[PDB]
RNA sequence: GCAGACUUAAAUCUGC
């Protein structure tokens, strides 16, 4: 009964093209709990997280009375078919492989709801709550719980077949089923990724110094600390450095799922135009990836600061007309800084004038420490 | 229609 109830599951499950599913209890995750008040008392969360630390480690008080929860992975593609070549005329950013193709929030969400439709049209009265990324609860403990992969040294779930290029979902039910056995360690005495790590957010292996990480970066609102100005180059939003170093996944490129094959245009797109987009041509082109989320003005702050990171004069008369003309002040001062940090001293001028009008305090500041780098 | 804010991609509000 239940055990067939299973089988049946996973065989639908592969035929509507999960690539991994597994099974664990709905016990509470008490471990987690205890890591998730050090992260915090650290300072080494985001913010991005649950604040209700009970919600995020009781899959009972999610779903009363639960009894398990069937965690599903997919893989996705890691290699782009003929990337387009950044130039000095014409520069381009990033975005990470967890932001190529559909967004996979509603590329799992559309499997889960297949998932619960299958269970709600057997027996009853089995109930159940799903959640991808946005659920209070975390993805990869039960992932982890579930026998998908083992907690890797760049905190990254790891799969034996995929490696880390998997995006992460699961369903609790009501349904009493046989949980799995966690996997090994593949990572042994390597650190390649704690080591690459551009900015050290890798303190130490399996830990996270949220604040420092690139990723997180990208997808802050305000100014970008100058500390990590330097070290963004091109990207536009994540960061995948801890993962294309990482020898699991050497030769792990797998096409399964072709709505998640990257637009070589968007996912690697033109630097300067992304500067004067307009709001339904960013909704039409960027509007389904999931590096949209916050909107279009961390992407286009960090575009500034990828130009700024080329040099590109060519820029300039765009950074100039943000400066002075923008509504936003984390667009306008950064595009001063960019300004003085591309180096032309001939744009000097028009930095005093952003200068002696504006009255955000912050952005003021910004073109301050433009106008003295042109100096230089 | 355009733009901004906000929580988060269409909802709410603001400006043209
Ligand atoms: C907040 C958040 C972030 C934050 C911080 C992530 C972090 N490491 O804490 C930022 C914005 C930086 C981020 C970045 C990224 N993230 Co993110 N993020 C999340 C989110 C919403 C919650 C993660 C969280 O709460 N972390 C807090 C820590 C404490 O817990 P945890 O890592 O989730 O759990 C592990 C640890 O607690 C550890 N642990 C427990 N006890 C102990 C004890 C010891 C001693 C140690 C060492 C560890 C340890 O074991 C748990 C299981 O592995 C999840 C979705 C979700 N709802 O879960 C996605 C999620 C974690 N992110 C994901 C992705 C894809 C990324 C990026 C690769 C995106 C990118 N390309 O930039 C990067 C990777 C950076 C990295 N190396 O971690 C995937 C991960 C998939 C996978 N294969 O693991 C998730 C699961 C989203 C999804 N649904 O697929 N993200
Ligand atoms: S995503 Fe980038 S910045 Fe963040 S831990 Fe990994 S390598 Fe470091
Ligand atoms: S780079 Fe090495 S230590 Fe880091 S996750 Fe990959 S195998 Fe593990």
């Amino acid at each position: 009964n239940v055990y067939q109830l299973k089988e049946e599951l996973i065989e639908y499950a592969k035929s509507i093209g999960v690539d991994k599913i597994g099974f664990t209890t709905a016990d509470t995750f008490d471990s987690l709990k205890d890591r998730l008040i050090l992260q915090e008392s650290l300072g080494y969360l985001s913010g991005f997280e649950e604040p209700d630390i009970e919600k995020r480690v009781t899959p009972k008080l999610l779903l009363p009375k639960a009894k398990s929860i069937v965690a599903i992975a997919l893989a996705y593609p890691s290699r782009m078919k003929d990337a387009p070549r950044s130039t000095r005329t014409e520069r381009r950013g990033i975005f990470c492989r967890a932001s190529w193709g559909k967004d996979y929030h509603d590329v799992l969400r559309e499997k889960l709801d297949l998932l619960e439709d299958f269970l709600k049209s057997k027996h009853e009265d089995i109930r159940t709550k799903s959640m991808v990324d946005t659920g209070e609860l975390s993805d990869r403990a039960v992932a982890e719980r579930a026998g998908i992969g083992f907690s890797a040294k760049n905190c990254m779930i790891t799969t034996p077949e995929y490696g880390s290029y998997v995006y992460l979902a699961e369903m609790i039910t009501n349904i009493p089923f046989e949980p799995d056995v966690p996997i090994e360690d593949m990572c042994g005495s390597c650190t390649k990724c704690l080591d690459a790590c551009p900015t050290g957010a890798l303190v130490n292996p399996g830990q996270l110094n949220a604040q420092r990480c690139i990723s997180f970066l990208t997808q802050t609102k305000g100014f970008l600390p100058d500390e990590f100005r330097t070290k963004i180059g091109n990207r536009l939003y994540g960061c995948d450095t801890c993962q294309t170093v990482c020898p699991l996944n050497k030769g792990k490129d797998f096409h399964l799922h072709p709505e998640m094959e990257p637009d070589p245009e968007i996912a690697k797109p033109l630097l300067k135009p992304l500067l004067a987009i307009s709001n339904r041509e960013f909704k039409e082109k960027f509007g389904h990836v999931s590096g949209s989320w916050r909107g279009k003005k961390p992407i286009q702050r960090n575009a500034i600061l990828a130009l700024a990171h080329f040099k590109d004069a060519s820029a300039l008369p765009e950074l100039t007309e943000l400066m002075h003309k923008d509504p936003r002040p984390v667009i306008r001062g950064t595009a001063a800084w960019a300004i003085g940090k591309i180096g032309d001293p001939a744009y000097a001028e028009e930095l005093e004038k952003a200068l002696e009008k504006e009255k955000d305090e912050e952005a003021k500041l910004e073109i301050e420490k433009g106008i003295e780098l042109l100096k230089a």
